[PDB]
């Protein structure tokens, strides 16, 4: 039984992810941060379509908690197998209006996490010597920039090369690291004038659905993917 | 029942993506150039495994050729579902010693095929109304280039821009149209000795070359129902090595 | 004193990248398909403005001609110290309707010429030992595709990955190797109707065209002696498209 | 119009020889420095020995504040910059297990904060003075493609590359480009290892050799030529054909 840790299990891209990874029989770490009810309607999916899993809880941005909550985790149920890095915000606006917590909270939140979420999991995957998969969540904005939003395309971004990084130095232990790169799906995380912008740019003239990145989620999953790692791919339409 | 023509299907890569592709549930046109034994191999395995698919043969360098046999099999069996143009060479050499053989055959078979393959296929794709999938095989080396190969890096390279140009033309069609770009994949086309394998082994942080059934996983992805939203996209799988 | 070759110097960027190279103080070999005028009219300027070179021609598509006219050319006046790849052409068309021709011509003068420019160029560019500069023209197509162009962007991006493999087995000789890839630039190879323009402009934050010119600045800087440390780059001139 | 360009991290390195290059092209220099004062000075010196021009300027690139006040403060006394480099930045490298809290966050604060602490205020005085402008980040070849040893500084150096594509994007109506620069090995005081991690680096630069930050410089040159006007968004690599 491997386990994985799916962040921001609680709605949107991470119950997907969730909801699929636990249908191709990983037990699943459904976190939130604080919408409790959301992770728990994800877990009920789960244990009724024949899945396992379990509720957890920490900030992404608060180093200590998630530290403390993941050691926990680990001491009483063993080491994680995967780890999907999912939790994210936005914080957009024009460069020159950016306030100082719309930097901040964008790049600790989205940038840290990696650091925060993933670094506790590291030695713990490498001591179970069952390999291991570290897949993060990136977006278009990380590829190519995108107008308004200097911070989210910088943390974005930074994650990109983390992963890289760490998928070098992970590579003869048999733990793959990539990252998914979406481009516009339809979740809860804009204006009409901004979507159409967005959709003049997608060839495929739709939004992603969840499930889709969800299915990308399950291939680099899987035992099958073990030969690709240090990549970022991209579910956009064919955006870029 | 959806049908995929898989080019190369008599060994290698080529063999694995027909192999797994079958699995799934598709229909595999097993395509060969010469080697019709091997191609009887790789069907009689899809068969043996309660799978389906029929042989049939051209040089994917032959224009003419290749819009013969294929729109016969299209009037006989329809539309093609998906294309995997999978069959590729190489003829190494340092740039200045590389004779007019080795450029051509190497540009002739790997980048023209994309126009002599797929372009019979798609009028027909898009009249059956199923959407589908286009997979083209590169290789690292058309995206980063390669010292010994700068014929097959320009023809690599060349199959990465048709297919992203393609995908954007097919996305309102509901095809997708990727590349996969393999690194060091062990089969019958690589050929080293073991201080050349050792210089290749540096570059790639996994410390192995990948398998034929690892591509064909990747291929079996991106032919999934699921995967409809990923187009103009190059995939490499290569162990790290970028 | 350091010649460089340029193809496509009759006009367009060609011929902006050849008066841009000879006020840097290039000795320019300004080379023509069918257009001796236009090569006249460049060589003249650059003649008026205290410069140097000279008209030579050769269908870049015909190996042999390329070969031959190299040859003589290295014959009489030593190697070329750079050799700039502008030469292009685009015949567009919906992949399906793309005609034999259309292909074919884009790939054998795009990418072919690759090969049959810059491969002469090259033993003698090593055997004059000054180092060297070799600079191939993409395009923004060949990085990303574009639809209606699936051969134009297939000998673009070819070009790239030759680009690449070359620079690597370069580099120890001091010969860099690096493509430009413009966007949208103004010269007679652009013909677009209004409504065709303002939605390419609508995918360019800077809201205009590229000129001849600045794609010659690009070039400059590429040749300079302080971009010895410049290779295997695709550089891409643009106005932000990606 | 005399043109004045902001280089961070002049002091030394790629920053003093980015410097010197831009003042030789005619602009009015900016020589920022942290805490070597002297090196700035010697920087400075040259600068004007050769007939350019520039003035001394200090902060702490991880401090918002600092840069902020003595940003505004400059730009209120000499007008606004034409140009900024934001070049300065520190590695501190560890295993990715083994790298510290201090490690991670000194190298995220002053790498990839730095972007928005010394350019922000540099924006609208930039476009207010009608010139246009020019940006130019340092990134390197461990942003776009990773390095082992280096999952913070790979991560900062990556955030600045996306950065500046998105500012590019915004600024390119207002006749400002963004570019960034990435470098691969240049032999400079941020540079140090042993003969025999010095070779493991060399085998995967097809030059063998280290660049130069003068060579650096050049390319910065360029960039911030009139010539230049319709580069933007982009990440120029200078890595003797690293990748
Ligand atoms: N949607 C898109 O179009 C799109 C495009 C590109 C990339 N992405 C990336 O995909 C990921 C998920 O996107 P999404 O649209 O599914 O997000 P979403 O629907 O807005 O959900 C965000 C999730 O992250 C959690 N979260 C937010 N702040 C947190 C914090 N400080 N600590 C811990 N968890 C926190 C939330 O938990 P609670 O509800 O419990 O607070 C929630 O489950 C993000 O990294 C995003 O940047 C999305
Ligand atoms: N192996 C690697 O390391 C590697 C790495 C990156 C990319 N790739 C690419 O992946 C693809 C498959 O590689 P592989 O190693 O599986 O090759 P392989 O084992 O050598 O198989 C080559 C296949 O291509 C077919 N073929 C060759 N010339 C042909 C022609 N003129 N017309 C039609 N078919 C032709 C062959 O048919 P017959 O045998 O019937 O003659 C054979 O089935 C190629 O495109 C290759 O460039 C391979
Ligand atoms: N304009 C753009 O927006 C744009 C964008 C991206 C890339 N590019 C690339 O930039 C390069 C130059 O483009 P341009 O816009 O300056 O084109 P142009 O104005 O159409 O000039 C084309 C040049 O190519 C030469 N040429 C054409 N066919 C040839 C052949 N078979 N053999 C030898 N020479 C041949 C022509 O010679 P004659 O005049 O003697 O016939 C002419 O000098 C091309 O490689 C093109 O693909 C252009
Ligand atoms: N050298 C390489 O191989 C290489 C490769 C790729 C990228 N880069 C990048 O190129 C840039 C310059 O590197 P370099 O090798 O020239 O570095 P260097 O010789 O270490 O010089 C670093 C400069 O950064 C300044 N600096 C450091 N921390 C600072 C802070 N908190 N606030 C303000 N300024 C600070 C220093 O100021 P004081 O001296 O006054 O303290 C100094 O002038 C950096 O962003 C680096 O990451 C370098």
């Amino acid at each position: 039984s491997r386990s994985v840790l799916v962040t921001g299990a609680s709605k949107g891209i991470g119950r997907a992810i969730a909801r699929q990874l636990a249908a191709d029989g990983f037990n699943i770490g459904v976190h939130y941060h604080r919408d409790a009810a959301g992770a728990q309607e994800t877990l009920n999916a789960i244990v009724a379509n024949g899945g396992n899993g379990r509720l957890l809880s920490f900030d992404v941005a608060n180093r200590e908690q998630c530290r403390e909550v993941l050691e926990h985790e680990i001491a009483q149920h063993g080491a994680w197998y995967g780890v999907v890095s999912n939790a994210g915000i936005a914080r957009d606006a024009a460069f020159p209006a950016l306030s100082n917590d719309d930097w901040d909270a964008v790049i600790h939140t989205n940038l840290d996490s990696f650091y925060n979420v993933i670094q506790p999991c590291i030695m713990p995957m490498i001591g179970a010597r069952q390999g291991g998969r570290i897949i993060t969540l990136s977006s278009v904005s990380g590829v190519m920039g995108n107008r308004g939003q200097v911070n989210y395309s910088a943390a974005k971004a930074g994650i990109i090369g983390a992963t890289k990084a760490l998928a070098i130095e992970l590579a003869k232990r048999k733990i793959t690291v990539n990252c998914i790169a979406p481009g516009l799906i339809d979740t809860g995380m804009m204006e009409e004038s901004a979507l159409k912008e967005a959709m003049s740019m997608i060839p495929m003239k739709r939004m992603g659905q969840a499930e889709e990145v969800a299915g990308l989620a399950s291939y680099l999953m899987s035992d099958i993917a073990g030969y690709v790692t240090r990549q970022v791919i991209s579910i956009n339409g064919g955006m870029l």
